[PDB]
């Protein structure tokens, strides 16, 4: 199954957001990150990727397609707007083994407020 995540300058959650900010996919699913507005990209957050997973970083303005292979929770950010809180969470499969470790990862304050909300919406 294929899912879409859009990158916007303004959404229901405020400025510089990923929509949706939290998504549960299955092992092997594909998510396409699409900058609806210009100036955004997607990159994995340091310490918020499962064991076995490869980090990634898309180019600004590109539609980025990723097939998630290793199960667990992945923290993602927009490079330029990470300090402003532009972050999302992708859970791949059931019972993420790295769920406790991603909760402890350190992020700038606004990014931390949105990641905690997003982890809570997954039922974590
Ligand atoms: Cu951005």
């Amino acid at each position: 199954a294929d899912f879409e995540v859009h990158m916007l300058n303004k959404g229901k959650d405020g400025a510089m957001v990923f929509e949706p900010a939290s998504l549960k996919v299955a092992p092997g699913d594909t998510v396409t990150f699409i900058p609806t507005d210009k100036g955004h990209n997607v990159e994995t957050i340091k310490g918020m990727i499962p064991d076995g997973a490869e980090a990634f970083k898309s180019k600004i303005n590109e539609n980025y397609k990723v097939t998630f292979t290793a199960p667990g929770v992945y923290g993602v950010k927009c490079t330029p707007h990470y300090g402003m809180g532009m972050v999302g969470v992708v859970q791949v499969g059931d019972a993420p083994a790295n769920l406790e470790a991603v909760k402890g990862a350190k992020n700038p304050k606004k990014a931390q407020e949105r990641l905690d909300a997003a982890l809570a919406a997954l039922g974590n």
